[PDB]
């Protein structure tokens, strides 16, 4: 077609979502997509669903439900003889999942009105944008508004290169059709963690290498403490300040050279995940001319509104600056939507949660406790141990804490923290809290239900000042 | 000893809480409880803690954990050979958690400086209470206020009186060291449903007798249906409008007689349970000169600031009006300790969440729709199914859905009602919402991680004003 109000470039979290509200919004809009799926055909839902979010949280679920019927189950007087997992057979749930979802949100696009484009989408100079379709056959859709969502792509390292299904990314590591005997991965960050998780609990010997001596440096130093023994004691060697120097890939098997603190070391891992980092892809996204900059790292630049250097077009989620999360890729996608349509819609880039999926998750939101020390903050933080839960105890599920902190001189809440049983949930709470203010006492004056995992953030809040009823 | 600040009856969660609080506030205070416990000493923590709360919570966890294993576990590629149930080692796990807990309450007693005395306690007047000791030896404590947390009890029922381990109550239900095959409830009511999934879950085939033409009346109507059609296909067959008219304990068995609306049926049981309901024990609390009054049906008379007719004297729990949930007691222990110290704590009864932990948990906090209907309040309502969860699509758990409801006029959130997954820490972000007057649009802007089952309380927020992205 020619005109549209706005062209949304990517249909991953920051596009569809852009999108379907753009459309809701009663704006004009098409949203352009290349990625060719699983079965032939193109697929919206992006990295988040196709190769990211949604497949690697099945894959930690059924490992899990594995792991527990493996380990603590006689506990509950259940004895199951025998029990085996068939790793096809999980992963092909996964691909079914994806399947599925990725075909409801482009039915979701047909409810909304959205034209879906199946191509390479460029931004011009004008804001016209050239969708080389798939077949070869090029167009021209002339947008008063463009939304740019391309996303972000693996870092490739050079002394580790994807060498065949042996040294391997985020998405291969999705797809083994077996347990690696013995496992390795670069970076203990949240996707070596949980891709480490998964093929742990089915047997596989997993080591993770990772060049920083901080474990997890953007959590808090209490639950990355934690974090870090748990993890260890879950069955992930990890290793800290470990740098690859060399892989060689031979028999079917490669072996890393690292260099730590007593040195060189090598080991030989049947399969190798390289999970380094991610990077904004701008590709052939943006004619020499659009208007449009990046920064040095590659990102495009934006504001704070995700306006770019030209009005009119904006650009969201993993391609500008800020967390490389979902959720804040389609809470842009929002904000940018509901902007062109004439409301100032503000996002708030405080409270943006982070959850780590692996067993206990742990999960956070606002400030971690070195960043406020470091800031010159007096504060005031309550913990509250599961172990102490009625509900964990019945539960069967102890490990972890929460963790609020609170302002010492108002008692404003200032980030809550928690490693154990739900902690996506508990921190939703606060973060619930935290949007409107909460202070620790406000969270303490409230009925938390009974027996609960959330009573554990009342618990802590109280524990804040001094009055926690069940420990001191 | 002789003279107390407070001098605390009853050692449930209004008790001892209130009894912690008091100490904490710096009150020298005794407790008084007379509940001998399952290895002959005297238990604290009252009915939740000893035969309510965690023990139910627990064989509930354990009997779904089996299963899983038998029903769900394959979808995951995960078979275990034959999975069997010890319920004896079941029921054990359970005891060992409540001894962990009663003495984990004494362990925070003492290290809170609470002076436990064990006997019965009797209210005489001018605030005296005579603890009627262990072993015959009486006693006068002189009090300058006095908490009354004696609780309730197993409402007994003519046509179905206790009779040994066929005929029995909450208690033995939660006692059996083997599966009924076939098993009989009458009450349709949270614990009568709770005690129900737990035989159910192992095999037993079961019947639940109720009274009345509506299924649990207190929750939403939606969720009701919803939770109805959810627990008959899970195995429970519920009789609406069935009234017990005889029982007949024969061989071991005993033959319920009970009039629905084709009249006159009879079932034969091997076990029966009576979940009626529960009464407030005054029992030998009170001196007929105390001056504590009673209502019509049993309870204490009470204000909203648990005052009794005698100032200086308190009710609290189950023994006043209010819900009977742990929770709503405890609180009102830490309203009362707060204010015998000086403090105007007020306690909000408008908030008080309600849990049934079935698996789907129902769980709700506000107002239903038809109590807002019939007050001829004008609602928008938004809802959002578990199944366009990703989250809890990878967890394989779908069934449920969230609801809000919220005034159409300003548009503040009136009630949060889910059955579905993690229920009652989603309600408790609800809860939390509406504690600081969240409209939907409120929970609508907030940035909820993903992908969570949270994400579904976000999401009906949306719904609730038409925008829902995932759905329409
Ligand atoms: C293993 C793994 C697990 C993850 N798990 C989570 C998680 O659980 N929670 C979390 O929040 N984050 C998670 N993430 C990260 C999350 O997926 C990303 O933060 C998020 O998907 C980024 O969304 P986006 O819309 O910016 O980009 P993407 O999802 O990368 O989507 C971009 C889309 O644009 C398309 N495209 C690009 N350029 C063009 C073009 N020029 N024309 C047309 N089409 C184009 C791409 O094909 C793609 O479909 C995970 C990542 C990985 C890899
Ligand atoms: C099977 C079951 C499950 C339940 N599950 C939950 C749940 O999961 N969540 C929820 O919120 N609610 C639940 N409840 C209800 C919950 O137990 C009650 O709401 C709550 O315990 C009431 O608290 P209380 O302190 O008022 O009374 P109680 O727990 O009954 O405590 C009263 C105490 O006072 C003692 N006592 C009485 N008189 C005297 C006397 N004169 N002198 C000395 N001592 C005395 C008694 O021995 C007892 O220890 C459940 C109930 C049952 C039966």
């Amino acid at each position: 077609s020619q005109k549209f109000d706005v062209v949304v470039i990517g249909a991953g979290p920051g596009g569809y979502v852009a999108a379907i509200r753009a459309a809701q919004l009663g704006l004009k809009t098409a949203c352009i997509e290349k990625y060719i799926g699983k079965e032939g055909k193109v697929a919206l839902g992006g990295t988040c669903l196709n190769v990211g979010c949604i497949p690697s949280k099945a894959l930690l679920d059924s490992s899990y439900k594995y792991h527990e019927a493996k380990e603590a189950f006689k506990v509950h007087g259940i004895e199951a003889k025998g029990v085996t997992i068939d790793v096809p057979a999980m992963v092909a749930r996964k691909a079914n999942i994806v399947k599925n979802l990725t075909g409801g949100i482009a039915t979701l696009f047909k409810a909304n009105g959205v034209t879906s484009f199946e191509g390479h989408g460029k931004l011009l100079a004008n804001k016209q944008v050239e969708v080389t379709g798939l077949d070869g056959k090029t167009q021209v859709l002339e947008a008063e508004n463009v939304i740019i969502a391309s996303g972000s792509r693996p870092v490739e390292i050079p002394p580790a290169p994807l060498s065949d299904d042996i040294i391997v990314d985020s998405t291969g590591a999705l797809e083994f059709q077996a347990v690696p005997k013995k496992l390795g991965v670069i970076g203990a960050g949240v996707i070596g963690l949980e891709l480490g998780s998964v093929w742990a609990r089915l047997g596989a010997e997993v080591t993770v290498l990772e060049a920083l001596d901080k474990f997890l440096p953007a959590a808090d130093e209490q639950i990355a403490k934690e974090a870090l023994k748990v993890l260890t004691k879950q069955g992930l060697n990890i290793r800290l300040g470990a740098r690859v120097t060399a892989s060689e890939v031979k028999k079917k098997q490669v072996t890393v050279t690292f260099t730590d603190a007593n040195g060189e070391q090598k080991e030989t891992f049947d399969k190798l995940i390289v999970a380094v980092g991610r990077r904004p892809v701008t590709t052939d996204l943006l004619a020499a001319d659009s208007g449009v900059t990046l920064d040095e790292r590659g990102f495009i630049y934006v504001d704070d509104h995700c306006k770019t250097s030209v009005p009119g077009v904006f650009a969201i989620g993993d391609v500008v600056r800020g967390a490389m999360l979902a959720h804040k890729a389609s809470e842009e996608g929002v904000m940018v939507a509901e902007r062109i349509a004439g409301h100032k819609a503000q996002m708030n880039y405080d409270l943006i949660p982070s959850v780590i999926y692996t067993h206990p998750e742990i999960a956070w939101v606002g400030k971690t406790e070195q960043t406020l020390k470091a800031e010159g903050v007096e504060v005031n933080v309550g913990t509250f141990p599961f172990a102490a839960s009625g509900r964990a105890m019945a539960a069967n599920d102890t490990t972890g804490l929460v963790k609020v902190i609170a302002d010492a001189k108002t008692d404003r809440v200032l980030g809550v923290h928690v490693i154990g049983p739900s902690a996506a949930e508990l921190v939703q709470q606060g973060a619930i809290g935290m949007e409107f203010g909460t202070s620790a006492e406000d969270l303490g004056m409230m009925v938390f239900s009974h027996p609960t995992l959330s009573e554990a953030l009342h618990e802590a809040a109280l524990a804040v000042n001094g009055h926690a009823i069940h420990i001191a």
